């Protein structure tokens, strides 16, 4: 009768999660590690050799110590910069190196430094092709193609950099060039470039990485393992308040149609918060993101066209005052916003001083009116045009939720401007939404469709130029590189209204579906190596 | 230019309230009690002399023991009841002695059973009047004493016999030393009849005096020693849960005008909701009673005429979205009322399947409405009539609000009808807030207007017949007297829509401000005793 989409149970239960206590909870370790710091940092900044610089700062922050070397970072590659002079279009020529400068450019890019692509002029031939040498510098190639991509469009000069030393850097995979401890950092970066993954739940590795280095270095490294284990703590902390919270909604005995899995739910916001200071927008969107994901199901899974339109008008006109006329299913779910959205406001209120309930309000109701079209096509047995779903998609995705939300709880001053702009659906949060959904779509589209939904970008586009799934993927890849480089701009733009950290969010959460979605959902059934990806960033320590 | 009712601070901070863990917690407590219960359950039922178990059950339960022997109460009674022809019209030939009926007459009527004031006919002389004779069984002088609080208006026979029983405790008592023990125990009586003797808050010191008793069982005696502490360490926990919210609120640092006494406010609910099942009223109530005292402090301490009747249009129209109007510190108030009463009906909506919003919302509308009328005739200088306050004041104490919240936590099904009765605000409910409301009138009244508030009870009293202090106490009293006589009946009654546990904390409401309010202010703003009572019903543990 009904039409349940297969789910499974969150592999995580109670027990454990309501047991979780690491004893890095202490200010043995947070001083101990307080006080390495102050090393490491004077270590960084005592050093004299620019690039010995930019080299520790890129490997700080590969390794989720970026949060206490902040200024460190900003007058490091300040100075650099521009004692380097690279604020200039007009190239001097100094015919640079291939790394350093691939580098430089790489962090003062990601630092939101004007860097003229004309950089790398001094690297090419006469034809204006790179230089036919570079092929022998396996490591400043590899330098290179990691920063092909802090780009945008009307780069022709990064996006070939960034093919150059990529036929390059391959072919070099299937021989060697050096190493075979660089066979694989090579790759790794070749899988996912260092602008496209998200620190937080890859610094271990890393860690292990430069453990390893004979250049390495101890106090980092100590810092770099101790931290790293003083916030899997804080990640445990939130973890079970926010379980509190899912435990106490009750949906996963009474709203079983629904996906079970809260850890996957906040594990998400271990990889789009990064900066420590905001434990309660991780718990938030843990929660935040339970919900959605309930609501979804309620949509694209058990409920029906009737029921759908009348939930999507309850919630679109707030009527806490007829929640006695859906489906007691729908008045559980509803009473839960309700009373989350009320709550969230409340804190919001209590400590910044504003009534935010309008907004959040209005985030959920839009995300639910996507929802809705896409339920409507679907039982209307509609097949969209990739241009069609794709502008319903990346809202639809609830980027733009999460990301409201988010909003609120990382930026200490707002205005009503900002707000209002957010609201319309800054681009940022256009193009970060659009990531995460054509990631998923990427990883998702199978039974997502197969289990009954709509058709999803590589369907619609597969069928739209009537091509193969390969060629769709293709595409659907290609889509994902254009959005990201919208957002690079963006992400550095000045007349930005939003934020660094928040901004920060907004990237982030490209980055981390990018992981999430590399291999399977994390979520609907999961994937193993998403399973393990948790287990080691949430549950278990470092050496 | 604010008022500020200049308060005081919450004897007990964060950390203890935050930390405290009595064992008692511990699983492997319960089950010892789990057989000595089986036990002191058997002595009972294996009892022959009738006398020696009524007595026995009077123990039991002035010990704090009556939740795992119920339904021996009942059978037993029952029995006694039967097997004594209780239920004839008559039976006085002059078999009888007072104390096995005294007794058996109060533990009958106390379980409901109805058995005429007749029976201590067969213990008058010639002219009626009690018989001289008996002037001597001071034992069962006190048990007369003791049920003639189990009366109505139209029994005059223990009218007379609680006169008449107390001209000689009260002479007995001013004796040489008979007992010493009996000395006290008779002059604890006649401090406060059993029968508005909450228990729970007051098992200890029984404890200790059964203790001693040498015609003592110590099964019985172990079993509630350790209960009472199985029961300490529950409302330690429920105690701060409702902490958490408290502090969660914030009202301390924004709502600082606003008594502060979650404890006490906590505490109250150790007497009013008795059975243990009740986890959740008990904490949702450390809740209510806070939001209560907050509410109210807005009311004739802080606010002003304008923000009060403005405060109360919004609430009564309960709208979130003109909250936006509202001064600042009465947004947050409302907000927190609004997500306690929406949090408050999801528990409800979600372990019982029911909306009580509506209700809730109502619960409080009437409250402020009723707050108001106060404030009205305060600022508008208005000195009402002693009925007129009357009137007001007992739905102004909040009573009927407590109460709706309860019943809904302790009735596990109910109905649209019993619902609408009880909101009428069905007497009991009206009974049981007069009690509360006269009694905290009598140690709230010439402290509370003599720094701004509307006259209460006494002080209108005495304008009313101009009479003094001693009258209107006199008075007053005499009024509490009368007002329980309707509880009395209304609690037994057999059309009561009321189950059981609910027309229980209703009954327990009155008694428990019977405590608090015996003093001087108990509830909290600056308690005498009424704090030892509390750290020892809720911090020391008992031998
Ligand atoms: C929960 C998922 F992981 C998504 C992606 C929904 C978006 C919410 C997140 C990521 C917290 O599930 P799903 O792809 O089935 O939603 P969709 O129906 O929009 O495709
Ligand atoms: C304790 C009282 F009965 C109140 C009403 C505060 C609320 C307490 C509860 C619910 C146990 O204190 P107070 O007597 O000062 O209020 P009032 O100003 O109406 O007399
Ligand atoms: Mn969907
Ligand atoms: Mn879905
Ligand atoms: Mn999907
Ligand atoms: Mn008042
Ligand atoms: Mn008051
Ligand atoms: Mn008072």
């Amino acid at each position: 009768m009904r039409r349940s989409g297969n789910y499974n149970p969150s592999r995580w239960d109670v027990n454990f999660i309501q047991s979780l206590l690491s004893d890095y909870k202490e200010d043995k370790h947070v001083i101990r590690a307080s006080e390495l710091v102050t090393l490491v940092k004077m270590e960084l900044e005592k050093e004299t050799d620019q690039i010995r610089q930019l080299e520790l700062i890129d490997d700080l922050q590969r390794m989720g110590l970026s949060d206490h070397f902040q200024n460190e970072f900003k007058e490091i590659l300040s100075s650099i910069y521009l004692d380097h002079h690279y604020y200039k279009n007009p190239f001097p020529k100094e015919e640079r190196d291939l790394y350093s400068t691939s580098l430089a450019f790489r962090l003062l890019r990601e630092h939101g430094f004007q860097v003229a692509q004309e950089v790398f002029d001094s690297f090419k031939n006469e034809e204006g092709e790179f230089k036919e040498s570079l092929s022998d510098d396996t490591r400043g190639l590899l330098q290179l193609y990691e920063a092909s991509f802090l780009l945008t469009e009307g780069e022709t000069t990064l996006e070939s950099a960034r093919e150059f030393a990529t036929k390059f850097l391959e072919e070099k995979v299937n021989e060697g060039g050096v190493d075979g401890d660089l066979l694989t950092r090579i790759a790794y970066s070749l899988d996912i470039p260092l602008h496209w993954r998200i620190k937080r739940p890859n610094a271990p590795v890393w860690i292990e990485w430069y453990r390893k280095r004979p250049d390495m270095n101890p106090v980092v490294l100590e810092l770099a393992i101790l931290d790293l284990n003083i916030v899997q703590a804080q990640f445990q902390e939130e973890l079970k308040e926010s379980f509190r919270w899912w435990r106490n909604t009750g949906f996963v005995e009474k709203l079983p149609f629904a996906r079970d899995r809260l850890v996957e739910c906040y594990f998400w916001n271990t990889g789009i918060i990064e900066p420590r200071q905001h434990a309660s927008a991780r718990i938030m969107m843990g929660k935040v993101n339970a919900l959605i994901t309930v609501i979804d199901d309620i949509y694209d899974v058990y409920g029906t066209l009737e029921e759908l339109e009348q939930f999507t008008d309850l919630i679109r006109r707030w009527d806490i005052n007829s929640i006695d006329q859906l489906p007691d299913y729908m008045q559980l779910c509803f009473l839960a916003l309700n009373n989350f959205v009320d709550d969230t406001s409340y804190d919001v209120m209590k400590e910044k001083g504003v009534n935010v309930i309008p907004y959040l309000r209005q985030s959920w109701v839009d995300l639910a009116d996507k929802y809705m079209v896409e339920a409507r096509w679907f039982y209307g047995g509609h097949k969209p045009s990739l241009e069609e779903y794709l502008e319903n998609s990346w809202q639809s995705i609830s980027g733009p939720c999460m990301l409201t939300h988010i909003f609120f709880r990382v930026t200490d001053s707002f205005t009503k401007e900002t707000v209002d702009s957010l609201y319309k659906y800054h681009d940022l949060v256009r193009w970060s939404s659009f990531v995460l959904r054509l990631a998923d779509d990427l990883g998702t589209s199978v039974e997502e469709v197969s289990r009954g939904d709509v058709p999803k970008s590589l369907q619609c586009y597969m069928s739209d130029y009537n091509a193969s799934e390969a060629e769709a993927r293709k595409h659907v890849k290609w889509l994902i590189a254009e959005v990201w480089k919208k957002m690079n701009a963006e992400r550095v733009s000045k007349d930005s209204p939003f934020g660094k950290d928040f901004i920060g969010c907004a990237v982030d959460l490209g980055r981390m579906a990018q992981l999430m979605y590399h291999n399977g959902d994390g979520h609907g059934t999961q994937h193993p190596i998403i399973h393990q990806q948790m287990t080691r960033t949430l549950f278990e320590p470092f050496a």
